[PDB]
């Protein structure tokens, strides 16, 4: 006795009020606290069906994530709808911390269970919960950060697998450490990402086998970004406050698909907003050791689309879309109306 409906949810944290960490101020104040001992039912025999790529969850999470970068982030130079406008910018403390999404009362959120289940279609394992899981909002183009695991095989997401313009999401059963680090001292912008070859290329190696199943055995091959602006020609994230641009064509590229892989970084102060407000330019890199360790849990790619008859489908670290991103973590819940 339900049905697929939208309405305003509220979002919960253990944020601290003390602190003066911008996710946690913005949650002290946006959020309300975790549950304690929060229950799941699962529905005996209901079915139903989803579609991550249209979830109104994840444009609400889109305007939450805006709402804070828009108050915590400000740059030292805006230049949004043909007007320059100069500002303090001071630097910040910055560590995304879990933010659970909830529906009100007269609504519930139906997770889908299915240990294969690939965003949308039919889920035969459904169950009820108040709430999502701690999702960590974090903001970054091509290489999922500090997200969740496939619990079984490696899933591929996909709108439409066969439209070359559709971006495909990743889902890795198992996080591979990539470890960013500005050192404290030939530029200051100059950073570096150290990522284990032995476990990366056996991932990546997996993600070309599975690539192979949805696309009927075809060659899978893999290249850098064919163009476009550095935010999506490059891994870019947000470290310690920072712009971290790391070029991923090591990753990208095949040689092994063995030791210790260093991509090239640069703190870049000069940036094209995600939020599409145009650029900005913020303030050089803090003083000493910068250091940023995630887990790589996803993978974001475009595949080409000037092959029919071949036998190969290339296919590039793309995104850009930074609701892609909450697509990764907000694929299993839909809101539902109680009736
Ligand atoms: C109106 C509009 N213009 C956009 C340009 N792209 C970006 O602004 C962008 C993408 C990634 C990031 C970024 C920055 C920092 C971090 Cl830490 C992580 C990610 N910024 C497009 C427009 C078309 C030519 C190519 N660029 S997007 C957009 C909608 O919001
Ligand atoms: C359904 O999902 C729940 C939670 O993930 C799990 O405990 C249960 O075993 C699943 N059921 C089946 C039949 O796999
Ligand atoms: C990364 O995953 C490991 C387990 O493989 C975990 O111990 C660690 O806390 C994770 N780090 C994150 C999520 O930042
Ligand atoms: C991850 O999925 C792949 C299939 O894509 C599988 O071969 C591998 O064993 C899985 N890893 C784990 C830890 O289950
Ligand atoms: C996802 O699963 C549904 C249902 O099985 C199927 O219709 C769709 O083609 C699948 N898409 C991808 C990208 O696997
Ligand atoms: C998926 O993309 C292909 C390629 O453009 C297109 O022919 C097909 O109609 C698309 N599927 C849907 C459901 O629109
Ligand atoms: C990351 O790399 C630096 C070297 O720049 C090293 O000192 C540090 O211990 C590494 N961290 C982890 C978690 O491996
Ligand atoms: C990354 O480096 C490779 C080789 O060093 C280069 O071919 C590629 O153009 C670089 N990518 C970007 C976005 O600069
Ligand atoms: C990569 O991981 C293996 C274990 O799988 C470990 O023995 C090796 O030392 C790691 N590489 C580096 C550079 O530490
Ligand atoms: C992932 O989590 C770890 C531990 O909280 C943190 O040090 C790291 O900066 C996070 N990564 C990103 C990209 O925020």
């Amino acid at each position: 006795v339900w049905k697929d409906a939208d309405t305003t949810l509220f979002c919960a944290s253990d944020a601290k009020a003390h602190e003066t960490e911008v996710h946690n101020v913005w949650a002290t104040h946006a959020c309300v606290p975790t549950d304690p001992n929060p229950q799941e039912i699962h529905l005996e025999n209901v079915t139903e069906n989803f579609n991550m790529w249209k979830n109104n969850m994840v444009e609400q999470m889109q305007e939450d994530v805006i709402s804070l970068w828009d108050q915590s982030l400000q740059p030292c130079v805006k230049l949004t709808g043909g007007s320059v406008i100069k500002q303090a910018c001071p630097k910040i403390s910055f560590d995304p911390i879990p933010i659970h999404y909830c529906t009100p009362a007269g609504y519930v959120i139906l997770k889908c269970n299915d240990k294969n289940f690939n965003g949308t279609g039919p889920c035969k394992n459904v169950s009820s919960v108040q709430c999502t899981h701690g999702i960590k909002p974090v903001v970054s183009t091509q290489l999922l950060l500090n997200g969740s695991l496939a619990e079984e095989e490696i899933i591929i997401r996909s709108e439409n697998l066969t439209n070359n313009a559709k971006t495909i999401i990743v889902h890795l059963n198992k996080s591979v450490e990539i470890n960013c680090t500005r050192p404290s001292n030939g530029d200051i912008r100059k950073a570096y990402c150290e990522i284990n070859g032995t476990k990366w290329n056996k991932v990546l190696k997996q993600v070309t086998e599975k690539l192979k199943e949805h696309f009927n055995n075809k060659t899978i091959i893999f290249q850098p970004p064919s163009g476009g602006d550095l935010e999506i020609t490059m891994h870019s994230f947000n470290c310690r406050g920072e712009f971290f641009y790391c070029n991923t064509t090591q990753l990208f590229n095949n040689t092994c698909i063995n030791g210790t892989i260093t991509l090239p970084c640069k703190i870049k102060q000069i940036i094209n907003m995600w939020q599409g407000t145009g650029q900005a330019m913020y303030a050089p890199p803090i003083d000493g050791k910068i250091n940023c360790v995630s887990n790589i849990t996803g993978i974001l790619l475009t595949r080409d689309g000037g092959a029919n008859n071949t036998s190969n489908e290339t296919f590039r670290p793309g995104g850009g879309n930074i609701k892609d991103n909450w697509r990764s973590e907000l694929y299993k819940y839909k809101v539902v109306q109680i009736e």
